[PDB]
Parts: C-alpha cells; structure tokens; sequence
C-alpha cells in the first residue's frame, strides 16, 4: 500500500523556516515540517497539527504547491508526501523536543545538510513553481532514480479517510 505524510515549508518573500531534527530518526538534518497522517484526522489537519508540535507556529493558509512519492526498494509500503506551503503564520517558532526552527535566507539553503531528493524539489518550490515528484530510494536516502514534472496545477486524491 502506502502511507500518508505531509511536508510543510513555511517561505516569507526572502527567507524560509526550516527544522533540524533534534533526536533520532534524521537527526541533526534540516526539512520541511511535517509528519504522518494519523487516522482521524485529514491531510490539513495532519499539517497544521505537525508544524504546531514541531515549531509552535499556526497558519492562516495552506496552499498544495507539490506531491511526492518516495519509494522504497524491498519496502511494499510507498510514501505519498502531500506538499503545502504558507507565509501566514502567527506565533513565535519555539523548538519541541523533536524540531528546532530557524530562518533561512533563501540563497543561503544548506542543501549539504538536507535531504538528498531537496536538491531537486526545493528549488521548484522556491521558484513557485508547482510539481509532481517521485524518487526511488534504496537505504536511507541513496536515489536510485527520480522523475520531477511542473504543474499547472496539483492533482487532487480525494483520500476519503483523511
Ligand atoms: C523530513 C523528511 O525526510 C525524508 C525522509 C525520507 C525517508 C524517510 N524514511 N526513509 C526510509 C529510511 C529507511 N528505509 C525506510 C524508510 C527515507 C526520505 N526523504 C526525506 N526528505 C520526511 C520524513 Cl523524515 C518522513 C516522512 C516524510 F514524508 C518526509 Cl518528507
Ligand atoms: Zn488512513
Ligand atoms: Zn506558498
Ligand atoms: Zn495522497
């Protein structure tokens, strides 16, 4: 089957938001925030929930600028990342034990320090350009292959439970 992320990148017109991961699985990485969307919940609550845990931080908007579908080579499992990102938030970012925030300047992005696939899509989204994404891994994060298309628009899912 699949299961269901979100990934959210909070972009003001000259800087970004993004979280190191404080503790275990990707620490010491900076992304996007977000996480799995649990039963009970939709995609937009999924979002909004993950980047109140993650930064303290809640949005206005959230507008789906991408999708990405990481697969995974033995792992029957894809992930379908559902991609949004605002410049409507409120509050002040606070770390949870989990997620530290901190701006960035966007001709200053630390892609060193990423993920690998962020080199690809990241670009595209700091452009507003909108996308499709999909990479094959093996691993943790070696890419196999990848193919990246711009949208005019992002297809909808219609996930009927969330
Ligand atoms: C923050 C981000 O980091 C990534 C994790 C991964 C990732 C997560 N898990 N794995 C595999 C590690 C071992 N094999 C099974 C999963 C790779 C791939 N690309 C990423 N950008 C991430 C994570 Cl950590 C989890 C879910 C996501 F939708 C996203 Cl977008
Ligand atoms: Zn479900
Ligand atoms: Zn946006
Ligand atoms: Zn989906």
């Amino acid at each position: 089957a699949s299961r269901l992320y979100t990934l959210v990148l909070v972009l003001q017109p000259q800087r970004v938001l993004l979280g190191m991961k404080k503790r275990g699985f990707g620490a010491g990485r900076w992304n996007g925030f977000g996480g799995k969307v649990q039963e009970g919940e939709t995609i937009e609550d999924g979002a909004r929930r993950e980047l109140q845990e993650e930064s303290g931080l809640t949005v206005d908007a959230l507008h789906k600028v991408g999708q990405i579908v990481f697969e995974f080579v033995g792992e029957p499992e894809l992930m379908d990342v559902h991609v949004f990102c605002t410049d409507s938030i409120q509050g002040t970012p606070v770390e949870s034990d989990e997620m530290r925030p901190c701006w960035f300047q966007l001709d200053q992005i630390p892609f060193k320090d990423m993920w690998p696939d962020d080199s690809y899509w990241f670009p595209l989204l700091l452009q507003k350009k909108k996308f499709h994404g999909y990479f094959k891994f093996q691993g943790q994060d070696t890419i196999l292959d990848y193919t990246l298309r711009e949208v005019d628009t992002v297809l909808e899912h219609h996930h009927h439970h969330h």
